[PDB]
């Protein structure tokens, strides 16, 4: 179980780090940790997690 891994991604916009952490345990359940980073032009919402 790290939070090293990422899951996926999220649609949030705008993307607050503490939202996107709680969006991504929406999408992934085993998130645990969710970053909003800026890929391109737009901010992604990054999902961490345990891959299993």
């Amino acid at each position: 179980a790290h939070c090293d891994h990422f899951l996926g991604e999220a649609p949030v916009y705008p993307c607050k780090e503490k939202a996107c952490k709680s969006v991504c345990k929406e999408h992934y359940h085993h998130a645990c940790k969710g970053e909003c980073e800026y890929h391109g032009r737009e901010v992604h919402c990054h999902c961490y997690g345990d891959y299993h």
